[PDB]
């Protein structure tokens, strides 16, 4: 393609680690220290590192528990899974550590508690002082692991392509429509299931096409909402086009894009678009975002936002 | 918006770390070990951790030095900066360690343990931390832009492209997407080079253009040449002042999106000998660069 | 559904393991032995178990290397991956063990070599005497892990549904066709890519429809093969219908059925069908199986099997 | 057939084990440790491994006792047999261990290690061993049969079923698949029960039947009732003598395929309030069993 295009990161770090392991093993052999001390240091280092990761995961879970409904379907198992790996394993070594602590001969106890408290203090400093800060090489590695982090791209493409050019003149469009023939402000429907029908009527019988809007093609339709048959106001309704890409992404079947990733990114896209639109020059009192999940009547969902005006 | 929608991650981890700090300091006060030993061992532990991170970065330098020209503009300083997380904080911690000071035995032991951390993958990020990085901002746009292009314009153009090409000769058989890493694409391709001029079109409504390529005023080839639409988004973002999208960030996402689009098309069913990508960067004649791919047939 | 229908196996074994861990930890605490001996035994046991798994994986790789092209694309990395887990990790601990062995003070060496040889002998006995035999509960767990082991089902369904009822009267069909208007024996095309076109002609321009066959619907077509324009014999050609299911399985996009699993099971189905047909009463000299991979002209592939007759 | 097609796995592992045996015995002869100590420690190691496998099976008994009625016909003997791999070989090894004989300390230690083997998943099968089991024979047919039914008949019937139902009333709105675990399905449903009789059909060619259900000679409901096609395959296999497919194996795959088909339809897009599965087993009136699901609406 181009020599300036980065190739995907390989395993040079693993090769460097192999070389470093060989060099350190050779040096340790040369120094002539007993292998027992090497094994002891490795066991201690691994145990200390995993206890530090346990403390870091507990600290994160103290914050990740706040998104229990939003992120982990309200079940604690996945929240603990996503914060400190396998909870069954972690519990197994937790009980092993409790046994070790309660089985010391009391001539080693307070020293061991002192060491444990020092490790906890070091981990707390690491979290508070930010010494566990990812280098941007590692950040880039995470953000390039797979081609699924589409939420930011979809949100920004949507904004620039459509909303940056629709909203500025939309108010004038609605004004001329009202003068010639209410319907205030654009409404973007955000189904987290990302099910976008061709037209809105089959999605909800209380939403029926009324008319188009004057003035590329920029085909925006005016929809009227019926509450118990009575038309309880009308509004310009519109599905989020980029949510069609996520739906088609999962049906692609060669991307490996699952339904769970479909919902995770629709949720991320839902938040990102609001953040972009919060400070956008041409979105103040000019559009509304309606996010809903199928378990519910769409008409009432849209109607609730018209009352606030 | 909707309760299921996650809110951005807060500072609860910092509060938990503060609680842990309070508990640990209360404990240390309870035991009665003298403060100086506690402080000395704390600085020793922090110094060991920082030198271990230095070794981890040096190991990562092996991988990051292979992208010296592609990713870091042929500058070693940039590569080392990208390998070490916080140069200032690590510098301060190493300065404290130096102030507070066999010996080669523990250097090898600490290196051996760090080597096994990389090899056995013990520093792998948890899903909570993987996703936290992925939503740090709103500038990881390359993946979404590439999938939007494929699932949108490209998937519904490639399989019918060979057909419309087949009715024109009675012109290359591939769709040629130009990808300038500067993301500067004009309305048409005449301003790009004087050697490319509009010829005709190809029968929702899809508007594809034929552009004949010539050398020294003489025809030398013709193909369906079209800019990549989602580069408008990358360029328009940079001009959008309130985003904070810089040229370096724009140029980074332009490259990743270029590579991402290639992997999508590598395994795609509709891109078999149908699509060709031309990634180019002005230090240059566009016509010659495209013509190189035309002669590749 | 039905109380006689087994539910998917849960994690009762994990709960029993937790209870056993708790009981053994309590007993160890009661006995009052030093925790150091417990930690030493655990480290020794884990190291011994992983060395035993390394030896078992090496023994398997001594046989898995024989299927390098067929199974692992001719690359050793995946073969070593599929036999003994991560080879980088295994190499890391292999070098660590070499360092430990070469760093003993020569007053422990021969004892350690004796222990290592005993472990190797025990592993060799385990493999040879079959003491590492999976209980049928575990076999059922593996065979029920996911709904992808479709090869045996597809092969048997194909046999019973189609071939058991087509082959017995096919020879009579070809005989009456020849008498009324060569073409001997059924030919089943087996594309490992499982790309089944609606008709054969677009797959290969040298295969063109000639006629159907007399005598449910049982629509079998007679195809003529052209070599350099000259018709080099004709034969009853037919795609393997169950390979359409695998192709549609991967395009389903909600099953998680990847292209690699598509090829793995098509390969397994290819072998299973031959095994069924080897001893089938009505398949002796009555059908041929043609397996091919897209990198190749289909006509020559089919023609090669007509020469042998 | 084709070189890429894997051949069935041979006995190369046994040859490698023989080579390892030769090397290890040559080593033991070289060192000069007396034979009796070697043999005694070998039997001790084998006894420890066998008792560890016994503990692993006892732990697996917790999971296998929950399927006592479903999987093992309500017999404890069957469950214990299914948890322990080779009762005879383990019995012989434990007999040798008993012949060759603190003490409770090592029992807890050996149990603790076995507990962590299960909890940390250190006995997980490698991909080579996972696939070796999956191709031990050719009787793991439940997965393929279920996917063939869905991707074939079912996927192209369910979405147009509600339509053809909607044109008939001017009848239940679901397709009812009967799944007798004996795999015995007649040509039509009249022989099944006298309370089910053919009524009419529903407009490649698909032949769906309407079957009215009645009680005491009185109409009580009507629905599209049809047997599961791939149960013919399971039953026909058993009658096929050269396969070796027994009733117990047929009944095992019938159940797994029944459950497998439910998971496919649980996440399917075309089975939303469209398909209902009726798994039944004669120790019984079929009409009453189906009618229970009819009233569930
Ligand atoms: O097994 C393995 C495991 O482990 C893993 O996981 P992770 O997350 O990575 O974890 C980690 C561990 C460690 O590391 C490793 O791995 C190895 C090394 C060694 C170490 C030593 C000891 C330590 C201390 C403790 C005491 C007991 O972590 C930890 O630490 C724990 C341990 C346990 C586990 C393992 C065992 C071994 C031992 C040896 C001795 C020397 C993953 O999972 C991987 O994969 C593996 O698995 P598999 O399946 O592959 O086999
Ligand atoms: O593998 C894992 O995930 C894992 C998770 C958690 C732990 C873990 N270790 C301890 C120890 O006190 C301990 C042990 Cl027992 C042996 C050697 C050295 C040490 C101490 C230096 C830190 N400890 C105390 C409370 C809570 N947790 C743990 C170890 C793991 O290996
Ligand atoms: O984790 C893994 O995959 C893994 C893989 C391989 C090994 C591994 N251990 C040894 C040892 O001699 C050893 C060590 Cl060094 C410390 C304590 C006890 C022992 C011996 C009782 C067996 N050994 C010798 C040759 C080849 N391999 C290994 C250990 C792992 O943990």
């Amino acid at each position: 393609l181009h020599p300036s295009i980065p190739c995907p990161r390989g395993h040079g770090a693993q090769k460097a680690a192999l070389v470093l392991l060989s060099a350190c093993l050779v040096t340790l052999w040369g120094l002539g220290e007993p292998p027992e001390h090497t094994l002891r240091y490795l066991v201690l280092h691994l145990a200390s590192l995993q206890l530090g990761l346990l403390l870091n995961g507990v600290c994160s879970l103290a914050e990740e528990l706040r998104h229990i409904h939003s992120r982990y379907r309200g079940s604690y198992w996945r929240t603990v899974r996503a914060c400190l790996g396998c909870p069954l394993r972690r519990g197994a070594l937790l009980l092993l550590s409790i046994y070790f602590y309660y089985s010391l001969p009391n001539a080693v106890g307070p020293p061991f508690t002192w060491m444990l408290a020092l490790l906890g203090l070091s981990q707390a400093l690491n979290i508070l002082l930010g010494l566990k800060g990812l280098a941007p090489a590692e950040i880039s590695a995470v953000c390039e692991k797979g081609n699924f982090n589409v939420a930011h791209g979809l949100a920004w493409s949507y904004y620039i392509g459509y909303l940056r050019l629709i909203l500025p003149e939309l108010q004038a469009r609605i004004r001329t429509y009202n003068q010639h023939y209410v319907s205030q402000r654009l409404y973007i429907l955000l189904p987290l299931d990302c099910g976008v029908p061709d037209n809105l009527s089959m999605a909800d019988p209380n939403i029926r096409f009324l008319d188009k809007l004057p003035q590329r093609v920029y085909s925006n339709s005016i929809y009227e909402l019926l509450e118990n048959g009575q038309r309880a106001g009308t509004c310009v309704l519109e599905y989020a086009t980029p949510l069609q890409t996520l739906f088609a992404m999962s049906q692609y079947s060669q991307a490996g894009f699952s339904r769970e990733d479909r919902l995770e990114q629709a949720k991320l896209f839902c938040r990102t678009l609001e953040d972009i639109l919060a400070d956008a020059p041409e979105s103040q009192n000019n559009c509304r975002l309606i996010a809903y999940q199928e378990p519910f009547s769409l008409s009432q969902e849209v109607l609730r936002h018209l009352r606030q005006e």
